[PDB]
RNA sequence: AAGGUCAUUCGCAAGAGUGGCCUUUAU
RNA sequence: AAGGUCAUUCGCAAGAGUGGCCUUUAU
């Protein structure tokens, strides 16, 4: 089943046990699983991403470049290319579900694998990564798909405003142990927002949103 | 130029001495054209060029086995050490300022973002390049125990597994001019307490780190 | 890395660098 | 990313994954 990904890839290996490594969960192989390759593969695609960055954006000033990269080599922005290559389809894994968290990591390793069976091809593995993802990469940026870090634009909002930083403070913690729903409640002097999530820092993250609108409507 | 001696050096001769200048040049001397987009690409080029050395020499080849030694690979020490085979300080152009450790490693990361470029952005050659500097001198670094340690991180994963604690870092004296401060800083687990001096917070806390591991080998 | 802040340099301002601190994001 | 820890799964132990929390490092 490893033929539909190739075509999807464009990209046929020269040794299949690399491609089945990338694809594979420590949960159905502590033997061969796509740990390694991973690691290679953040760096890697890193380096694809920002290379493109340099190429293409007109403005190349790294207080620019940087905070487009935080996303652009981000998890969630991995995983909106790998629905391009319906990546979930071709992951051996057992227990456990084909979380955000797997998908990226079998991303990254992919590319590690192509990287390595093309010879350690960079050259090649980069185009061919360019051949896939440019436009959309490209497309992101010039139409705005990008998302933005609220908690960091709002303190730099109120830095430049009143010298200070917003205080997050926790609401309230309810659901099940690894089911929990955070509130948290975003303030700047007398500005109150809420925020709910996940995770401590998305509701802060979702709060800070809020604040950036409360203080636009006033 | 001058850069026939850093080129020689490098083993390779820029088509574009512009593109190499560049590369060399702080915003102090030349707020027009500095190293400071180069320096974005080679970063991550670099980062790259170390962890792909790694993942090929290294037998333990765990994620939590090589993230600490690329932690080290790829840091500003690291990459000033690194510097010194192309005596890099001799050929920065900067104004008003020393040639510290920051300066060094933001340039050793822009020049090879700059051979990249100058190449004609062929990775595959940059990398042998590197690799013909850097390779042998990586590996046996590796080899030889001459990565340094991160002190506070190795303490809080002994006195954790030993107490289910982490050490406590307090600050118990700073000294000198706000911008040549000088830090004296106590780490602490359960009885033991050792001292650090640092010119910031972090090297404090990691020198005061050391010795606390030192004081927990004797007794524990 | 970014923002604020203390120091310091470019005569002050604006703007910038470097050093410290605090905080925040991404990997 | 690492360590501790809560939850959960692999029958328990051991080990490992995932989700939460806390802490630490590098870029
Ligand atoms: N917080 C962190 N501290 C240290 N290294 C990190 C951190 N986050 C990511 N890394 C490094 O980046 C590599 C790839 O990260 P990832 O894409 O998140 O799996 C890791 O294996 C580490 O070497
Ligand atoms: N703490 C950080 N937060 C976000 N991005 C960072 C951080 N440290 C390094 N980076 C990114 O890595 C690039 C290279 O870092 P550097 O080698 O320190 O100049 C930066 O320009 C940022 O894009
Ligand atoms: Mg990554
Ligand atoms: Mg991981
Ligand atoms: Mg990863
Ligand atoms: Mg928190
Ligand atoms: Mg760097
Ligand atoms: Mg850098
Ligand atoms: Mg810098
Ligand atoms: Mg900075
Ligand atoms: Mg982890």
């Amino acid at each position: 089943m490893l033929e539909q990904l190739e075509k999807k890839l464009g990209y046929t290996f020269k040794d299949k046990s690399l491609l089945e490594k990338a694809l594979t969960h420590v949960s159905y192989s502590k033997k061969e699983h796509y740990e390694t390759l991973e690691f290679l593969g953040d760096a890697l695609v890193n380096f694809f991403i920002v290379d493109l960055l340099v190429q293409y954006s007109p403005n190349k000033r790294e207080g620019f470049l940087s905070p487009l990269k935080a996303y652009l080599i981000s998890e969630e922005f991995f995983n909106l290319l790998a629905q391009k290559l319906e990546l979930h389809k071709f992951i051996r894994i057992k227990r456990g579900k084909i979380n955000e968290t797997i998908i990226g990591d079998v991303f990254e390793a992919l590319w590690a694998a192509v990287y390595i069976d093309s010879g350690r091809d960079a050259n090649f593995t980069r185009e061919l990564f360019y051949k896939l993802f440019k436009e959309d990469i490209l497309s992101a940026i010039k139409e705005g798909r990008v998302k933005k870090d609220y908690k960091t634009i709002l303190q730099e909002i109120t830095q430049k405003r009143w010298k200070e930083r917003p205080e997050y403070r926790l609401i309230s913690v309810e659901g099940p142990h690894h089911k929990k729903k955070f509130i948290v409640e975003a303030k700047i002097k007398e500005y109150r927002t809420l925020g709910e999530g996940k995770s401590k820092k998305e509701a802060e993250q979702r709060a800070a949103e809020e604040l950036i609108k409360l203080l636009e409507e006033s």
